[PDB]
C-alpha cells in the first residue's frame, strides 16, 4: 500500500555518534541514501536500527535523528515529545522556553512560552514537513490560547524554506505582555519578530538582582529592552541602558514608566558609547552577538571583545562586578577568560572570577551535542589587594 | 643602619607575570637574584618596581610576591592582610575559609575558620620564616578563642620544612564541632583530614539538599564525615555513605545519632563498592580525593573514573542526577565532560548536563592565578527521550 521504507546505511564506523545520540550524519558518513526525501530509518553497515528521521539532501543536515528507537513520526509520538517538554519545565514559572530543539529530541523546532502565548521557530526541513503532524499534538498538549511563529531568516533561506511569520492559532496580542519576576515589557509583535525575547539570560538576571544595593550605578550594555537595568532601577540602582535598537529602549522605556522607576537610555553602539563614558559603574553587563561562523574568524573576535572589555573595566568601581557573556559555542569560557586577562593587564586591574554560569534548564545543555552548550558568562569583581 | 634592600631581578621579558599579579618567578625567569635569603623587592631588567616577596632557592618557588606595591612585610602589612580577608568573608556564615592562600595575597598560607576556632596551614618557607610577624597579626583582627596548626606534610617536606602538628595559640578543643546548616559534626582533629573539614562543597551540598525528596535512595560516595548524606537524610531520603575512612563514618555516625536521622554506612573503597551494588539510586555522587597530582597522571586517572562513572550510572535511577567532582587542578571539567561521555556510552544511556558549579567565594579563583581554582563539579541527570 505505502512506497518502500525509505532506509539510510551509516558509513562503518561512523555509526557510534548516533548510538551516542548525536542526531546529525553529514554527506560522507551515509553509505547509501534512502530511495527519496522524507521519515527514514537509519541503519548501520550490519543492518542494525540506529534512528528514525528525515533525509533531505537540502537541508544543512542531510539527515538529522528524531527518535532513537523504532517507530513512526506520527501524531502520538510528537504528543510524547511536547509531553516530556512540558514536564520539564514544571516550576520554570510563565516565560520560560519549552522546546529547545534537538537537545528535546525535536531537530529544528524552538518553542518559547509566554504565559498563554507560544512563539515558535522552525529551522529545518524536515521539521517544516511535518508540520502538519506536530502542530496539532503542541496545542492539544500545551493548550495555549495563542501561537505565534517568527522565522530565523538565514537559517530559513539556509535549508531552502520561506520565511513565515504570523499567527498560526488562535489569538496574540499585538503588543505581547513577557513577563519575568514581577516585570512586565510590552513587546511589539514586529519588534517579536525581528528579536524576540531572551529567556536564557533569566538566572543571571535573577543572580544580579540579588548584588545590587540601593544607589549603586549600573551600566546595561547590549541591554535590549532592559532586563537587568529595569531590575537594577527596581533595586534602587541608577541605570544606564546602552543598545543600538531604539525599538527595544522603547519597551524599557514603557517598561519602566509602569513601574515608576526612572532608568536612563543611550541610543547608540557598545564601543563607542562606553569610550565616550567617565563612570565609575558598580556593576557593568556585556552581552555582545559574538557571531562565530568559522573557528579561524576567532583571534579577530577576541581582539575586539578586548576593546570593549578594556572600555568596561575602565569604567568599573573599586570592587564592582563586570559581567561579560558569550552567545556562540565557538567562543568558550577559556576564550572569555584570555579576554580578561588582557584587558586587565592593559589597565593594571586586579580581577577574581566571581561566577561562571551556563545557559538555564529550560535551554538544555545535551551532554552528547558539544554544541548544544552557546551561552556562557564570566562575572568578575574588581579585586584590589 | 639596615643592609641594602635585597634585590632581585627579572630576565627582560619575563616581568609580565608579575607585573599582571602572578606571584611565581621561576630560577629560569631570574637574571640576577638577591644577595641572600628573606624579604626581597623583584624589580625589572630597567630596575622598575615589581613586588616584594621572599626569596629563598629552597623553596618551590623561588621567589613569591607578597605585595605588588612598595613597602615592608611587617605587622601592619599583614594586619592589612587578614583585615581584608576578613573583610571578604562578611556574611559567609561562622565557618568557611578565611584565607586561600596567594588568590588572598597571601602565599602558602591557608586559614580555615570553624566558629571562635582557626585551622591553618603553612605550606612554604616565606610564610614559615614569616609566622613571628605574621601570627599575631592574624589573631589580633581574628581574636580566635584557639588556632590549630596541621601540616599538608607532603608540601612542607618539599619546602624542606619540619611536620607542625598542633595548638599554636589559645584552646582548641580535641573534638572540633563544625557547624553547617543546622549540621554539627564532633570531627576528632587528630585523625581528621586537612584542615578537618571541606568547606569547599558547601554550595554544592546547599543544592543538593534542595533537591532531596522524600523516599528518594541517595548514594555518598567518598562521603567523608557525611555532609551530602546527612543532608539527604535530614529530607527523608534514604543514604548510603561510602568511605574508606573508618574515623571518618565514625563521625558520620555521631552526626546523625544526635539528630536522629538514620544514615546507612559501608566502610570500603569506591570503585569495589559500587561494582557490588545493584541500585537503582536517585541521586548518586562521586567527590574523589586529588587524585592527579602531576600532569602526567591524568590518563591513568581518568580511566579509574571511566570505570566509577560506569557503575555509577549504572547504579542510577531514571531521571536520577550524578554528581562528579574534581578537586585537582589537572583535571578540567573538559576531562570530567569526556568521562562522562565514554560512561554513558558504555551503557546507552542518555544525558544532560544539570549544572556546572565551581568553588566557593571564600576560595577565591583569582584571574591571574590558574591553579586557585582546584575544585570543579559536573552535575548530570538521566534525559531519556
Ligand atoms: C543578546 S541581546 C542582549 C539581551 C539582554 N542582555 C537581555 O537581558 O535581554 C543583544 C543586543 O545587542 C544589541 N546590539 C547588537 N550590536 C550592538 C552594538 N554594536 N551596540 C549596541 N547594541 C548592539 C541588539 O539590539 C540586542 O538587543
Ligand atoms: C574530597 S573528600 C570528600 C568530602 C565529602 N564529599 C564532603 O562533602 O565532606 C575525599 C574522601 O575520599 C575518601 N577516600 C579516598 N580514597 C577513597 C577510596 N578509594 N574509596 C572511598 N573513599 C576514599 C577520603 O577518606 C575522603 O573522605
Amino acid at each position: 500500500m505505502l512506497g518502500p521504507v525509505l532506509r539510510l546505511v551509516v558509513k562503518a564506523g561512523k555509526e557510534r555518534k548516533l548510538r551516542n545520540f548525536y542526531p546529525n550524519l553529514y554527506r560522507d558518513e551515509i553509505a547509501a541514501p534512502p530511495e527519496g526525501v522524507g521519515v527514514a530509518e537509519a541503519v548501520d553497515a550490519e543492518g542494525h536500527f540506529l534512528a528514525v528521521g528525515y533525509y533531505d539532501p537540502r537541508s544543512r543536515v542531510p539527515f538529522r535523528a528524531f527518535r532513537f528507537d523504532p517507530g513512526p513520526l506520527n501524531r502520538a509520538f510528537f504528543q510524547g515529545r511536547f509531553a516530556r517538554a512540558l514536564r520539564r519545565r514544571q516550576g520554570l514559572g510563565e516565560s520560560h522556553r519549552l522546546v529547545h530543539g534537538e537537545a528535546d529530541g525535536l531537530p529544528g523546532l524552538v518553542v518559547d512560552r509566554f504565559g498563554e502565548v507560544l512563539v515558535l521557530q522552525v529551522r529545518s526541513r524536515g521539521m517544516e514537513a511535518l508540520r502538519e503532524v506536530w502542530l496539532p499534538a503542541l496545542l492539544e498538549v500545551v493548550a495555549p490560547k495563542g501561537v505565534y511563529e517568527r522565522s530565523d531568516v538565514e537559517a530559513r533561506r539556509q535549508e531552502g524554506l520561506p520565511e513565515r511569520v504570523g499567527v498560526v492559532y488562535g489569538e496574540v496580542p499585538e503588543v505581547l505582555e513577557v513577563e519575568e519576576d514581577g516585570l512586565r515589557f510590552p513587546i511589539p509583535l514586529a519588534l517579536a519578530q525581528k528579536t524576540g525575547y531572551y529567556l536564557d539570560q533569566r538566572e543571571n538576571r535573577r543572580l544580579f538582582e540579588a548584588m545590587v544595593r540601593p544607589g549603586e550605578r549600573v551600566l546595561d550594555v547590549y541591554s535590549y529592552v532592559g532586563g537587568f537595568a529595569l531590575r537594577a532601577a527596581r533595586k534602587g540602582a541608577y541605570a544606564l541602558a546602552v543598545d543600538k535598537d531604539l525599538e527595544a529602549l522603547g519597551v524599557l522605556d514603557q517598561a519602566a514608566l509602569r513601574l515608576g522607576l526612572r532608568v536612563d537610555i543611550r541610543h547608540g553602539e557598545a564601543l563607542p558609547t562606553l569610550r565616550g563614558l567617565e563612570g565609575p559603574f558598580h556593576h557593568v553587563l556585556l552581552d555582545p552577538p559574538t557571531l562565530v561562523k568559522r573557528p579561524e574568524e576567532l583571534p579577530a573576535m577576541k581582539r575586539h571583545l578586548v576593546d570593549l572589555v578594556r572600555e568596561a573595566l575602565r569604567l568599573l568601581a573599586e570592587e564592582g562586578f563586570l559581567w561579560l557573556s558569550s552567545c556562540s559555542y565557538h567562543l568558550r569560557l577559556e576564550d572569555l577568560l584570555e579576554v580578561a586577562r588582557r584587558a586587565a593587564a592593559d589597565l593594571g586591574r586586579r580581577l577574581r572570577v566571581h561566577r561562571v554560569t551556563y545557559q538555564p534548564e529550560d535551554h538544555p545543555w545535551s551532554l552528547h551535542i558539544p554544541e548544544s552548550l552557546y551561552l556562557k558568562t564570566l562575572v568578575l569583581q574588581d579585586d584590589p589587594l
